[PDB]
């Protein structure tokens, strides 16, 4: 609270989604919440803004967006949450964190990036922050280079939606591999 970028803190769980922009793209999703309240080319798959294992969100386009099997999963394929180019590696230590923190709340605003008309954003942003029982700010470090402290301590994170393998068309939403 003694931050814009946060949700107002009610000391409820709160599901804030963005309205789809002009271009029908996804714009936003905020969830504040605690451990208690847990659960030749082709186009590309949607992945989650706020993971499914904080919101529960059963494809709701809000929280939904083109991007890289990297970007979602940290790999090719299956999943590796030490890589910190990818979203699981923050997801579960943010999991983990709440599982370590069952008394406090975590604010977290998962953002896409766009530009210009593009339908797959160049990247997400994902922004946390723990809240304590009388709405004091802690801040959750995750052992990541990307990650940048504010004034009030909320960490901010720039992911590049892309893959080391692939060719994105931003404008389309096609992938073709790398020759």
């Amino acid at each position: 609270t003694v931050s814009s970028k946060l949700l107002p803190f009610t000391a409820n769980y709160q599901l804030q989604l963005g309205e789809l922009d002009n271009l029908n793209r996804a714009t936003f999703s905020h969830i504040q919440l605690q451990d208690r309240h847990e659960t030749s080319s082709w186009v590309m798959n949607r992945g989650h803004l706020v993971g499914y294992q904080f919101c529960g969100l059963n494809d709701e386009p809000r929280n939904l967006v083109a991007m890289t099997a990297w970007l979602a999963t940290g790999a090719y394929s299956g999943a590796n949450d030490s890589n910190p180019e990818g979203m699981l590696y923050y997801e579960n230590r943010l999991d983990s964190w709440l599982a370590l923190h069952p008394d406090f709340w975590l604010d977290y605003k998962v953002t896409p990036i766009y530009s210009g008309n593009e339908v797959v954003p160049r990247q997400i942003e994902l922004q946390y922050v723990g809240i304590d029982s009388s709405g004091e700010l802690l801040t959750i470090r995750l052992n990541s280079n990307k990650e940048s402290i504010d004034e009030n301590g909320v960490t901010t994170v720039i992911l590049e939606n892309s893959a080391p393998n692939i060719n994105l068309d931003y404008l389309n939403g096609t992938a073709t591999p790398k020759n």
